[PDB]
């Protein structure tokens, strides 16, 4: 079936990589330690070794400044996340207006409404010069972050990609969702991803946020392979019957 | 060098303009391969398959070249790769044509290979003619029998001698490559894809009489010893002679 289960966690095909003699896999060979000129190898699970959740960018970046290491994931704790990666954020607590976005660790926060907290993009991922872990990427925004006219109607599960980046200490994440185009929302659920962690985002937000701009190109595509993706048995048909001006 | 040179000709040299393949990681001759040195993406014709061109002509035409002949780096005896430095067995079966002129003859016609029934000649020059005949230029090794020498004096039992006699052949009289080696390199390893049959020492060159002997110091030829291309014996081997 040609089955990835590399370490990183990712399915992309780009680069070299390593199948496992026992149970097939594919696992890139920078991940591992390991050349591609290997004729035998096992996987960490079939052969259980010592191996490092922690994968530097291995075609190290030209914008990397010294002292600092980009990686395609790092740990937070013991939670994975991975470039590309959409994520629960903790909330801003600033009190000034005008100071930098200050968000806490996650071990402070009381109990977890995920609909409290702001769901996040990685682009980046990298350890500073002193080890410490931080993300880059963009914010998505909630149907009720957004102007519209009150006739509007959205999908409960609706977000908006909006051109706000922010740099964030690894410690803020809460944790992983899953941010779909609708089509793919409507064909299946990729492995491992909760029903109430599934949003739709067909469209990108001005830095007004009052214009609606439609989508073209998926930044980081699903795989939809049967081992990454469970198709439903029949399309989905969602109901765009959300009024953030109008709730209980 | 960690460079691992993978290229047409088979050779080893980090000499000439050289290009990477992006894929792989070899090193490859710009020269061989038909390409300018500054190409940004480059993949080799293992990454890329495409047709190539395994006779690889002199780009610098050398001067007092023969007329109407085309020099090359490497030529293509039917499925035999030749290069300038290679040594070779030599056909011995040979016809007479207008005068006393003897041609040797194609190797397709030896049935069964006897390498003591064959000569050993260095080829340093390869061409084409008009015709696009392929023939090859160089010298012939002396066997020890073949040298006039002293009662007393030893030899290794592949020991050759080189001699300033030189000829043109035709490059179907080429039955195969051989290995000729100084005592040193002979003594730390081989080179990739050789038989041990085919490896001989040579340290002394004859005259045109072979009665005089003289030590080389200066081997025109140098073997790559960079792993990829040569297996170390990881310990020094020990012949004597007798
Ligand atoms: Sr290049
Ligand atoms: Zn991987
Ligand atoms: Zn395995
Ligand atoms: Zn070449
Ligand atoms: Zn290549």
């Amino acid at each position: 079936l040609d089955v990835i289960r590399c370490i990183c966690g990712l399915y992309k095909d780009e680069g070299l990589m390593i199948q496992c003699d026992k149970c097939m896999v594919w696992q890139h060979c920078d991940c591992m330690g390991v050349n591609s000129d290997v004729e035998h190898y096992l996987c960490e699970q079939c052969d259980p070794r010592p191996v490092d959740r922690e994968v530097p960018m291995i075609p190290r970046p030209h914008y990397a400044q010294p002292g600092c290491v980009y990686f395609i994931c790092l740990l937070r704790d013991d939670l994975l996340l991975r470039q590309g990666d959409c994520v629960y954020l903790m909330r801003d607590s600033r009190r000034t207006p005008d100071g930098h976005p200050v968000r806490q660790s996650y071990r402070l926060l009381s109990h977890i409404n995920r609909d409290k907290l702001d769901i996040f993009r990685i682009e980046k991922l990298w350890k500073n010069e002193k080890e410490e872990r931080f993300a880059f990427g963009h914010h998505y925004f909630r149907p009720h972050e957004t102007h519209h006219s009150p006739s509007r109607r959205f999908y409960h599960n609706e977000l908006f990609r909006v051109p706000l980046y922010e740099i964030i200490p690894l410690e803020a994440v809460v944790g992983t969702c899953c941010v779909l185009d609708l089509y793919t929302y409507c064909k299946g659920r990729p492995k491992g991803v909760k029903e109430q962690d599934v949003y739709i985002c067909d469209y990108r937000l001005d830095k007004s946020a009052h214009l609606f701009y439609k989508i073209h190109r998926n930044r980081y595509p699903v795989c939809t392979k049967p081992y990454a993706f469970d198709h439903f048995p029949k399309k989905l048909t969602p109901k765009k019957d959300f009024s953030p001006h109008y709730v209980p």
